[PDB]
RNA sequence: UUUACAGUAUUUGU
């Protein structure tokens, strides 16, 4: 019967292992949000960089930037700076070889680069300055204020906007913050004005800090650490993040029992890697991920169905809700929530999931239920899903999530074999397929296998078993005449690994 | 640049091979239709039999019979006949063990067992004739025959319905068809009335008879057959079918180069098969299936952008058209066309897409393109999926498409050992693991592990590496004080088979 | 091997790391070998690599 | 992590 404010909201932070640094957002036992970082594969989000423009696209209105990596980032026309122009082209505005300060919104995703602005944002715990446009600022929408915002003494090209940390903080306070960021812009245009101008300049912080700049609301009770020189870091980045009103917050956590094992959490963190999710009253909901969006459904329990529909289908906008933040799941997802016949239903389900998602820091929009029962949705890409990160596409099946059976399989090859029999100056193919392939061709499919070679006279089909192979993969090699070899058999795959 | 109109239609059926009898409806070189049949997964559906009612629901408004499957099949209230009955509910209609003649509506799909109607259909090749029912009748939408049905002497209580095929037919010649039906009729409720009353009554015809009962319309110009025997069985059916105007359209194939590679559809039958198909300009679509729904992407080529995803978007509405009937894809389809700014755009490839589909058989329904460039549609399921029905759930991922990498598993296996570990009266705990997994564990974690074992003084941490996992897989079991064994680590796995 | 070595004699592996401080005993257990053979390699200051234990074998191919 | 003067309610009537 989980309501916001009965319990303790907590951050617990897991740094026993030194190969995934994890951070919780909990309330009482209740994971709402998870943050896991590992050495190497560290955050490249709102890096800065000296790019030098490669190649323009006024097809695009957009330009590629060399910022240094192996691969090139996109930048588009709507992002590049009045001061870095000498509606028009961007043929028109920026030149090749041209240096340029550049952040970056978006980390690579797929084939993209990763996307660009030169409208440079620097995000303290109260503040966000963004020196390269005044077009920009305000209060947090989660919101005197106005009042100490107008007194701050911010240059003229410059706008700021005000976090939804800033609450509970004055205008000196503002200032001493509001600083901090002029410092660091200053030594950004100044470590870039004295290079050549593809490098790094500024390297995001890591996710403690992040956590700390980011997270800490003042609902948020105690900071529980479980290591001590860990701890020290952290004590060191709320002062040096201006938060002293936290310092009594971080604990030390010494209990035998792992704290994520005490509060709980460790099996609704392995849920995010789960395909199928439990719901409190006994259904689920399943998530799938496909090549143009995210699928999820809903299955109930094991009595009014129209209560029962109604009921679970509430209980997975929940659950949807905070999978998508576990599992940071972004852009296009489709719902398909249980059938309701009466409208109010599909209103009140709807607006569960707008609830559910009103604390989750991902811009995100919905719409209403189709006539066909699915929920579209967006949500915004904070960074690369689990999926992404911490998955690697199967080996087997190759992302299809299914295999074509044997026989099916069998015959195709078979089909495939004749084929590369009947061409012209052919002396042999070379079947190289898994062993139960091979079995089957080679038995229940003998025949046929005859019948070509009767046919296509003095064409060899070789059909070998390889048990280096497993179904669905294989190779149909041809052999043209006067290249054959007297090779076994059994040697062939072998030979043909030189291709294959 | 296709028109229906310019090639011939043809029926190319390829029987050179017993596991897979194939029926494809080809026009020119280009592949429309495709059915395979294979011995022992014969069709169910438009069987019919005496059921037995096994189990009641008002709650659901239907009931459930045994038919004589190893499950029962599902019979919905709006289906039961008012001569079967002694707005009501179900517990007032039918009694618990009370006969019933039925037929199969759909076959079965994952859970479900079948859905069942008493309203019976006998499908010939101008007719149908529902004797169960009067208040159904009429024209082929795709249509003197308004006057010629009202010639018929149908029985007072049953209704019935001219079929696409009865366009050139005459009077005479339907009630050729009509009795045919009626003699039917007559044996079946007759086979009924006499035994107990779980059977089989009437199996539907095979994928030949079914092809020309139901798909030779006039403008298919040729029949062609690879095989002998079966052609005169053909023959046989199509007099036997009362269909003589079509005897002189089959014709023995003879070519040594197979039928099907002769009119090149094998390649076209095989994209069925793919997750991927390229599109006649360069770009493609993907589709995936998922719990709830397929999703199908649209990538295009690699030049006017708006000209191109438009023509892509095009091409991708014929594409899916034919992919949808050969891969006898059902349910709930989703479909991501590439954004188009222009709404006429819009419409235009929904047209597209409904011109498209107006051949298929299946019912369909169609929406217009969201807010977010989704299009939703439904299709009539009118038999199993190729994947259903070719293909398995994939043995290595269980249908994720994903696997876990080893580290963020081993971490989780970690954790998990130091769960367990913690337990009152733990003795040991066995972690049986994937041979990498084992590694990493044994050997980045050997701290942890040493320290989980130092921590819980007594307890023994087990890992051991098993050739026979590939990594998702694992067990940790648990061992309790006083059921440990001296087996030997490697020995263990064996040990432990007898579960697990 | 690697099971017995890693399991029954962890204590061992263990203490041979503990008397000679600061050096890394990798045991990988490679399924491409059966019992009687195996290699033993060692690794001199200054040329460690940061390489996975699992991945390790495959390095050593090179070899061996 | 986003743009003002405005708009009213409480109050006001021996
Ligand atoms: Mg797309
Ligand atoms: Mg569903
Ligand atoms: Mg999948
Ligand atoms: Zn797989």
């Amino acid at each position: 019967a989980h309501i916001e404010g009965r319990h303790m909201k907590r951050m617990l932070i897991n740094a026993t292992q030194q190969e995934e640094l994890r951070v919780a957002l909990v309330d009482g036992q209740r994971l709402y949000d998870l943050d896991i970082e590992s050495p190497g594969h560290e955050q490249k989000k709102a890096n800065i960089y000296k790019g030098k423009i490669t190649r323009i696209e006024p097809s695009l209105e957009a330009a590629f930037v060399d910022y240094g990596a192996e691969r090139h980032g996109f930048l588009p026309l709507k992002e590049i700076a009045r001061e870095y122009f000498p509606r028009p082209n961007i043929k028109d505005v920026l030149r090749e070889g041209q240096e340029v300060i550049v952040q970056i919104d978006k980390e690579e995703r797929g084939n993209k680069g990763a996307a660009l602005t030169t409208f440079i944002s620097l995000a303290g715990s109260y503040l966000v300055l963004m020196p390269n446009n005044p077009r920009a600022g305000g209060i947090s929408r989660r919101i005197e204020l106005k009042e100490a915002l107008a007194s701050l003494e911010l240059p003229e090209g410059m706008g700021l906007i005000v976090r939804t940390a800033g609450v509970g903080k004055s205008a000196e306070a503002l200032q001493w913050d509001l600083s901090f960021r002029l410092k660091h812009w200053e030594a950004i245009k100044k470590a870039a004005e004295s290079r050549p101008a593809p490098f790094l300049i500024h390297q995001e912080s890591n996710v403690i800090v992040r956590a700390f700049r980011d997270y800490l609301r003042q609902d948020i009770g105690e900071i529980l650490i479980d290591n001590p020189k860990v701890l020290e870091l952290a004590r060191q980045h709320i002062a040096a993040l201006g938060r002293p009103d936290f310092s009594s917050k971080i604990k030390l956590y010494t209990g035998e029992i792992p704290l994520f094992s005490h509060y709980q959490i460790e099996s609704q963190i392995e849920s995010a890697f789960q395909r199928e999710v439990r719901l409190p009253s006994g259904g689920s909901i399943v998530i799938d991920s496909t090549e143009a969006l995210t699928a999820i459904d809903i299955n109930s329990a094991r009595g009014d169905i129209e209560e029962t529909a109604f009921n679970t289908n509430l209980e997975a906008a929940d659950e949807i809700a905070r999978q998508l933040r576990l599992r940071d799941l972004g852009g296009l997802i489709v719902i398909d929530f249980i059938d309701m016949t009466p409208v109010r239903h599909q209103r009140a389900v709807e607006n569960r999931l707008r609830e559910a998602v009103r604390q989750d820091r991902a811009r995100i929009q919905i719409s209403h239920i189709s006539r066909f029962g699915l929920l579209e949705m967006s949500r915004q890409r904070l960074s690369p899903s689990l999926g992404e990160s911490s998955h690697h596409v199967c080996p087997r099946c190759s992302g299809t999530g299914t295999v074509r059976d044997n026989e099916s399989l069998s015959l195709s090859i078979l089909r495939l074999i004749e084929e590369e029999a009947l061409k012209e100056n052919t002396q042999e193919v070379h079947a190289i397929v898994p062993v139960p392939i091979a079995s089957y061709l080679l038995n229940e499919k003998r025949s046929a296998v005859n019948a070509i070679e009767t046919r296509q006279d003095g064409v060899r089909c070789v059909i070998v078993p390889n048990d280096q192979m497993e179904t669905p993969h294989y190779h149909v090699l041809r052999v043209r005449k006067g290249e054959e070899t007297p090779t076994l058999s059994y040697m062939l795959p072998k030979l043909h690994e030189e291709a294959m």
